[PDB]
């Protein structure tokens, strides 16, 4: 019962319970949504994490680079939600960039093969997912992906920033396609969230200066966010995704909502 | 009962029942909000329009250019909502630009006195209102103003576009001040809505070519909006304002939400 | 002889020899331009400063708030450059915001009268100047104003940022008018330059925290500028204005060139 | 002799004499630059076209997807310009997107392999080129790539728009690397230019509706460009690239210059 009551919503992107997609799933369920989850490699792992969601959700394997996964995905989803039932909501919370595309590995040293894979998973998959899923979405539906504002360059994020810029562009095109279905497509630009991966990088897994830069990045974010930014709390982000999954932003599409504390609106 | 349940919200900007602020008020009430309304010149008129709101709301006179109105405004509001009661929400839906700052009057011919008055009412008043009202707002509160995307120049809107650019800038500063109160400040960038004024301009009240350009503007908007744009329906806008007035965009401030059909994300 | 050879160019905005407009004038003359200068209040003062320009330039009084100054300005300019001679170039380097609109004076405490005056001089005057001068500009001509990127809020700059946002908007409209003359209109967004006024603010003239914030602002600018930023050197800015005054950016109008070290393209 | 006098400048991207890079090369030579050209597949063809350049230029093979081409590229260039001679300028004018990523082929139907190749050539190659060439560039140097404003989605350009968004992002990162060399990196966002490829698409080579949309795109561009836009003339673009290759935009990097008639600053 609540914001998303009665809505059926596929949430990709759970890998640990500190995944942003975990909290989107959690908040969505608290808000009445019925979910279908997708999970990339470690399905036993993800099933076990998602057990802690306030409700059961069928989990489906989706490797966004796997053409057959995508080819089969809408059938598997209507299996999970039942025939004559369509999705109202799709959450893309998938992202990856090989280590060479990030951190201390010099920007120019990331091999295109690595960059392409990251763009595949992080950008192009937003379109793949919309292609697989728009056929099984209701008018009034809503696709949401997870963005990290790439409008300016920053240390360490390197090719993942480039991947996010591609994503923003994809999302504008997905909006165009989604529009034919009465469906909105939008990104949520989140502030830095202390995801397991993020904590690794902060603690030096991608090099000390990268880890140092990201820590400075985090602190500056909260400093300039007029409402502050708490990187340890994904809930404001999860709620924002739910905001877009709902009927309360019905004239917004091709767009980016900044759940970033307002940090992007402030220079210092 | 609903999105705004229990929230106390001042809504400025009702002048006719096709005022965008009428529908924000309507939707807000449908959603559980308790309102205080403010009304500019024709208070008998506005009282009579707002009678059609699904609930009663105290109406208070506010001329945003009247220092005493603003000086007295928070007292009058706690009178209306009761002592020890604070606002959760503030809607700025005020805008005006003298005729010389718009339409067929050449851009260079608008006298500064006229432009200044328009900027006063349309931009600076967003700050005035936040100054008067932040003292009587709860943490978690939300100020919302009404924007018309001025990031590119357009025919006929002339100095009102300039006034909107000023407003976007003001809002970023208001966010900074509002943040000290745990309060968000944001604009909703709406698509063209057929307000009484808009219909006048379309029908030539500001000159035929202006009226012609705005009609083209309207049609192009709906053409490029991937979800379409219905200028006769302010509801998607009103809902978007409610989205921001709620707890569902809690990490967004200093910001602009585009309730414009997605038209701004598309070139053609 | 050089970039601006043969071009006749009005340069407003000289008040001291550390005025950005001093260096634009200097570089423009080094580059072959013939100048007409305008000067606001202290004409004896400005004449004496401009004596150090590599060439003579007629100086003309222009108070951008003085309707008669503007009304008479094009006659005075053709007097200065000779009948049947038209301007190729116009440099708006004028800006002012009362102290209440800046620094430590709380944002909400700037009286509209003060803000309006600042917007008058800093934003609306860009249009006034184009109105006075477009009648006496050649096809292929170029108007340039001085911008400080107001796309995000910052400490201390307060209402001057708002004034800059208005200016960016004005410039897009001026481009539209200027286009009818074969004339481009553009802003140069400069990095912080240690102008006499700036040095005052840094040293606390507008309050210690403002002065502190602006110093941090300056340092962060140079830190994130991939090519660095030297606030003590206005030459890169002056050259950029000359770039726009020339024939080398002939397809650019309504636009903003960032002579800011690239600082705006970088987050950290 | 002129703007680029004495500058040594590698210009990629000539394939026909209506290549934008042909005209950049032409204008650069008219302006005193000494060039080294690179050419992708049809080297006999390109040699024969470039014979019409006002001066000789060594032509070097560069397939931007060929790691060995890039690995060897700086040696070949110092061979061509002579030992102890460094580049002042680099022009990236390379772009390609497989047909499936464009026009009438539905956006969702472009296979990632196709999109990746386009992003490789159109975006990632900007970084490859800067990596190969920054070692042989002088302080004060300038890399320039060719952009088509992808900030909003448009018909037919599909994945090439996405590729341009990636490019804008790459360029911000290249600026960071280039900065260590005293080198600027910037894009020129050009208006639609009637290149041979463009004419094909207009005449239906990628589908009739795509061809129709691009024609509408072209016409709207010139309509909203306050100075007009002539798609048949690449010279304003070529001059703009030269503007960036010169010393006249010395404080600009990570940036985008819009040689688009001012069309992007205008809504209608
Ligand atoms: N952590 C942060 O500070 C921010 C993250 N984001 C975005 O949020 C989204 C979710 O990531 P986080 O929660 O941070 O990280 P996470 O590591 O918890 O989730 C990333 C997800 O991507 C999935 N994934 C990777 N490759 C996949 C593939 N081949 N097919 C299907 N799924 C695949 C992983 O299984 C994982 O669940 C990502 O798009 C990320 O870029 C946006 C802003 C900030
Ligand atoms: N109509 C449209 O297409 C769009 C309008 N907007 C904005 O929506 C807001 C509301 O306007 P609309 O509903 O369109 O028009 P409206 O005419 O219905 O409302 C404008 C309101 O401004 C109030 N106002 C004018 N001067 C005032 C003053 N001195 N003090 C206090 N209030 C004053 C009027 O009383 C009126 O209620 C305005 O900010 C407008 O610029 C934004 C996007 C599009
Ligand atoms: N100093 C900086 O860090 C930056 C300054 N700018 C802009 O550069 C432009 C020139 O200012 P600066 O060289 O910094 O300061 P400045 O103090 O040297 O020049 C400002 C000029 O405005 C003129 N002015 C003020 N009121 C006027 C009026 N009523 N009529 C005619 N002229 C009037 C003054 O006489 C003065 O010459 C201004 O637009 C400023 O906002 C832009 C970016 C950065
Ligand atoms: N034609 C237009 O309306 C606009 C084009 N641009 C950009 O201008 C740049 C130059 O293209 P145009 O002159 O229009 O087209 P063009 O077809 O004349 O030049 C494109 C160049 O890319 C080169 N290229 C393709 N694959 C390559 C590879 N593997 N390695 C090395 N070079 C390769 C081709 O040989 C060709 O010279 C491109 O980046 C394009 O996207 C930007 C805005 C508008």
């Amino acid at each position: 019962t609540g914001l998303l009551d009665g809505k059926r919503i596929l949430v990709s992107g759970i890998i640990t319970d500190s995944s942003i997609a975990f909290h989107i799933a959690r908040v969505a369920q608290e808000q009445g949504a019925q979910l279908v989850l997708t999970g990339f490699d470690r399905l036993r792992l993800i099933q076990r994490i998602t057990d802690r969601l306030p409700a059961k959700a069928p989990l489906l394997e989706l490797d966004v680079q796997n053409e057959e996964h995508l080819a089969s995905l809408a059938g598997r989803v209507t299996e999970a939600i039942g025939a004559g039932n369509k999705l109202d909501g799709v959450v893309h919370a998938i992202g990856f960039m090989p280590q060479t595309g990030m951190g201390i590995n010099p920007f120019f040293d990331a091999p295109y093969a690595d960059v392409s894979k990251g763009i595949h998973i992080s950008a192009y998959s937003y379109a793949s997912m919309a292609k697989a899923l728009l056929p099984i979405m209701n008018p009034g539906g809503s696709i949401v992906g997870m963005d990290f504002d790439p409008s300016r360059a920053m240390p360490a994020y390197n090719w993942m920033t480039v991947a996010k810029s591609a994503l923003e562009s994809v999302n504008r095109f997905v909006a165009r396609e989604a529009g034919k279905y009465g469906v909105r497509s939008n990104l949520v630009a989140a502030g830095p969230i202390r995801t397991l991966a993020m904590s690794a990088i902060v603690g030096g897994a991608l090099g000390e200066e990268a880890g140092a830069q990201i820590q400075l990045l985090e602190e500056g974010w909260d400093q300039r966010a007029p409402i502050g930014w708490n990187m340890k709390d994904a809930t404001p982000v999860a709620k924002t995704v739910c905001a877009l999954l709902s009927d309360w932003l019905p004239a917004t599409t091709g767009d980016i909502i900044y759940a970033d504390g307002g940090a992007h609106t402030q220079l210092l």
